[PDB]
This record gives C-alpha cells, sequence and structure tokens, in this order.
C-alpha cells in the first residue's frame, strides 16, 4: 500500500518558506507534517525521501519523511519540527551577524562559513563544527549540490535564549533529481558519462578562496583539515550499503530503472569518493 | 540625529535573514533593533554601495508620515560604518511569517509562492486564513499606494507579511519593512545632477521606472503610472481615496531635510522626485478616483 494524504486535516494557520514548490501544513498520525509539493509538469520529492532516510541510517538527526499521494500529485511529507513553540533560524541568519567579514550570510565561501561557526554564539562552536562536517560527509555521499546557508540551522524554543541544532532538512537537492528514466539508462551505459557524475559534478555549493565551487573528490582526498578528516572517521563506520540499498528498494512510487540508477550511483559514490578519502584519513591519522 | 551605536549592547542570540547585507541585534534606549549594513562589494571605485541605508530610513519615515504602520528607522554608525537601525518587531515572542510562506500554501494555483502575479497574490489574499481577507486586502492596497509614491521596485512576497504570537495560533499584519528598494537607490550624485537638468531623464523615472515587482497576467511588471490611472479595481481606488488626504508634503520634505549624510544634490533630487511622483502619478490617479465615485 501507498499512503494517501489527500484527506488529512489541513492546518490553515501555518505556511513555509522556500521557492522550490508549494507547501501545506497538515495532520497525519495526529502530528503536523510539512507536505512539499512539486511544480506541476517530481524527482525532488523522491530525492528528499531517499536522502533523508539515508541520512538517518548514518546516525544523523534528520527530519522524518514519507512519500504519498495528494490529489493529482506525488509529494513528500516532512514531519514538522517547529511545532510546540519551536522556531527555526537558518545558518544564513546567523552568518548575517559576521559583520567584520564584509560578506553576506548568503555567501557560501567555506573559510567564511567556518569563521562564522567559530565566532557564533547560538551553539558551542566545537559541537556545531562537528555537525557541519558530519553533514558535508553525508552530502558528499548524497551528491548534494545545494546546501546553501538557508538549508540548515537551529531551533530556538520560544521564551528562552536556548538553541539546539535543527534536524537536517531539505535534502531535495541530492541524488540526481534532474535524471529521467532516459538520463539514467544513459549514465549506466556510458562509463565516461557515469564517471563525470562522480568526479566532476554534482559539486558542493561551498566555495574555496578563488570562489570556485568545491569538488567533493578533489577536496576530501586532498584536505588536511583535521575536522573534516575526523568527521570522515566518525561517519564512515555508520554507512551501511545494505540498509541503503534496502531504503532505495522500499521507496514507494519510484520506477525500477530509477532504483537501479540510485543503487549503482550510490555504490560508485561510496567507493570512488568516501572509501578513497576514508582510507587516506586512516593513513594520516595512524601517522604518529 | 546621527547616533553612534558602537557601544550599545550586542545581543548575540538573534540574527536576521535576507541577502542585502549584514544584520545585528542590539539594545538602544532599552529596546532591540535590527541594525542593517549595506552590502560592501570587494571594490567600489566611483560607485555607491551605500544608498539602500538612506532609502530605507527616508522611505519608512514617509510611510510613517502616511499613517501606515511601519518600522521606526534611525541612521547612525556602528564601528565607523553607516547603518540603518530598524526597531525590531519580532520581539516579545512574535515570529515574522512572510506572505511568501502564506502564498506557498495556495497549492491549487500551481504557481510558486515566490511568484508575484497580481491576480495570484489577490487570490492568496482572498483565500488565506491568517487574517480576515477584507482587512488584509485593505492593508495590501494601502501598501501599494505607498509603494507608488515611493517608487518601490522590489515589494516581493517576502518583503511583507504577518506577526504570529509564539504563544501562537494567531496573526496580525506586520509593520511595513524593507523599504530599502524605494526612492531610486541606484542614484548617485552624478545621476541626481543629471535628472535635475534633463526633464526627459526625470520623466523616465516617473512613467517608465521604477516599476512594481507585481505582474499582470501577461507576466510583465505593473507600471505604476499606467496601472493606477487606468485600474477599475475598486479596492485599489479605495486605498487611493484613504491615503491621499494623509499625504503631507511638508512633513515629507522635512523628513528629507533632516536626513543625515545625504548630499544637498541628493536631497534636492528627492524633494523634486517626490513632488513629481506626487503630482504626475498620485494626483492624476486620485483626481480620476474622485471622478469615478461621482453621480449624475
Ligand atoms: N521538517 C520541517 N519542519 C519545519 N519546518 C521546515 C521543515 N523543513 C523545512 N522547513 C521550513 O520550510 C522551508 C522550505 O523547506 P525546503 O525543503 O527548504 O523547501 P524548498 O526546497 O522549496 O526551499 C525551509 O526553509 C524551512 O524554513
Ligand atoms: N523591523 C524588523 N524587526 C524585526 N525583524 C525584521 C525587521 N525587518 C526585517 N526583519 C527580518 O529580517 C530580514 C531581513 O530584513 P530586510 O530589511 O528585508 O533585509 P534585506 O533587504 O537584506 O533582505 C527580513 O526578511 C525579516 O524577516
Ligand atoms: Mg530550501
Ligand atoms: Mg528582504
Amino acid at each position: 500500500p501507498t499512503i494517501d494524504f489527500t484527506f488529512c486535516e489541513i492546518n490553515p494557520k501555518k505556511g513555509f518558506g522556500g521557492a522550490n514548490g508549494n507547501k501545506i501544513s497538515l495532520f497525519y498520525n495526529n502530528e503536523l507534517y510539512m507536505v512539499k509539493f512539486p511544480p506541476k509538469p517530481t524527482n525532488g520529492c523522491f530525492s528528499e525521501y531517499v536522502a533523508c532516510h539515508i541520512v538517518n541510517s548514518l546516525g544523523l538527526k534528520v527530519q522524518e519523511t514519507l512519500l504519498g499521494t495528494y490529489k493529482n500529485k506525488i509529494v513528500v511529507a516532512c514531519k514538522d519540527f517547529t511545532t510546540h513553540q519551536y522556531e527555526l533560524v537558518d545558518f544564513l541568519s546567523l552568518k548575517n551577524t559576521m559583520i567584520e567579514l564584509e560578506k553576506s550570510g548568503k555567501d557560501t565561501n567555506l573559510n567564511d562559513v567556518l569563521y562564522a561557526i567559530d565566532n557564533q554564539h547560538f551553539i558551542e562552536p566545537k559541537v556545531l563544527k562537528c555537525f557541519f562536517w558530519d553533514m558535508f560527509v553525508a552530502d558528499t555521499l548524497l551528491g548534494n549540490f545545494d546546501r546553501h546557508n538557508g538549508n540548515w540551522g537551529f531551533l530556538r524554543a520560544s521564551n528562552s535564549k536556548e538553541y539546539q541544532i535543527a534536524p537536517i532538512f531539505d535534502c531535495g537537492s541530492c541524488l540526481y533529481p534532474q535524471a529521467d528514466d532516459v538520463v539514467c539508462q544513459k549514465v549506466l551505459s556510458n562509463i565516461d558519462e557515469l564517471n563525470a557524475r562522480i568526479y566532476n559534478f554534482p559539486q558542493s555549493i561551498l566555495k574555496d578562496d578563488n570562489d570556485k565551487k568545491i569538488n567533493y573528490y578533489d577536496f576530501l582526498t586532498q584536505t588536511n583539515n583535521k575536522d573534516c578528516l575526523d568527521a570522515l572517521l566518525r561517519i564512515y563506520p555508520r554507512i551501511d550499503m545494505n540498509k541503503i540499498h534496502s531504503i532505495i528498494d522500499n521507496t514507494p512510487f519510484m520506477s525500477e530503472i530509477h532504483k537501479e540508477f540510485l543503487h549503482t550511483m550510490l555504490d560508485e559514490r561510496k567507493s570512488k569518493i568516501i572509501d578513497v578519502a576514508h582510507t587516506r584519513a586512516i593513513e594520516l591519522s595512524l601517522q604518529h
């Protein structure tokens, strides 16, 4: 069975931001979900569901997701984590405070993002930095091309000065959302084609000091950033390609060709990037 | 008065969104302000990057002078930088929920909530449940009128919205904010001298641009002059009728005179541009508005 969200009670007193589609607030299992629609003619909902589930299997706190129908559309339902007086403040907002940078908090220069993390006061700077790096590692595996400063952040309970890190959310930009059944069968059949979708792009939205988008493969097979390496060592063990392939297999609605596309691509991303980087990480770390 | 904010107490537990430059939360005179900095480019040789500060100050004050609820603004410096401090209204446990969010709820339109098609926005207004439609419509055309005098080229769906009490459940309309895109932000002393000399160049800034970010059903931006000297939308006309008598060109021209830092060529440019917008657009639109309400 596939879920039908159509007749779930709509909450008319809530909306959500973002430009990437419509959202409504609705009740399901007696709890609030942010239901994200696609733009009418949906690969963004799929990626959202698969990816967040993959992020959960990695032991990272992430929003809970479901796929289901709603009238004419396939949509991903995301458990609302800003009910009960919780409020979401993106990293973009927090970076906007870094006034001595003379950069907008929307700019994704890596060094600046890290500077912002080291100088902010919502969250223990060291805790937050481990989070950010955990996320980059999971975004590497997922091939996330859009982790802009607006796509992560913090919850503040109302009436307090207290922040926690918010569940990972919006992974809709992960796992090749642009790929047709047609694009799939082509990538699987052409080695130079698949290779390019590991080594060349998707690339990370974070940029180096020459303003060039960060290449996942080039970056973490060459980085000497002890925090990034450490996060590789933290997370690698929690990758479970069986659980992951199983997530993909049990994904509702999705076509078998697309499933096959994600199986192969996730494996390739796992071996071509994570493994190579992780094996180097051990090597340097054992170096005493 | 030019206020040095430099030693006011920072509040490190609050930040602010948007893409046009930095923001900090600080205490001034026992109250929280959102202090904005203009975006400073890597280089600004013979250009300005700093005008949005003044457009925000001067435009909000005019909106105040129009009797519409709007954020209080102060020009000042903070560590040797020009800023516009705007009294923080998401304090005392209010969240700002922008219209964009609300518009995102209108699934049946199959348009994104970022899209600014006028009929679609009017539809969102009629069908939302944050606020009595009638009250929201009125607020919306009042803002449009204000935005017509001020020449707002950027009233997108995230540049206005609602306040929700964190306690929660209910909304009121948020004060007008972000008027930084009004009053020819792209004008520097060179442009002002030019406009004040060449009337064709002033007229281009009356009849051709700025244009409303709002769009007609052909997907083009709404021209301020054409639209409200031609509209038969009763709600729009009714806002013109309410706002006209509140237009006090004295409070307005003084608001300008007493603006810090601005040059006498820039002050003169605003003085002139407001007279011109006031007479060529508003008066023209308002005169017809009176006429249509008449009887035989
Ligand atoms: N699980 C969630 N709970 C509560 N609010 C959320 C959740 N996910 C996203 N949001 C809010 O809704 C906005 C839109 O979600 P997002 O998935 O980023 O949509 P888009 O891709 O269209 O930007 C986010 O910026 C965030 O503020
Ligand atoms: N007066 C205010 N009080 C509290 N919060 C505000 C106020 N004005 C704006 N904000 C919040 O800060 C964000 C950025 O403000 P804005 O003036 O729109 O900056 P920008 O022009 O850089 O986008 C807004 O989207 C709004 O959510
Ligand atoms: Mg987003
Ligand atoms: Mg704004």
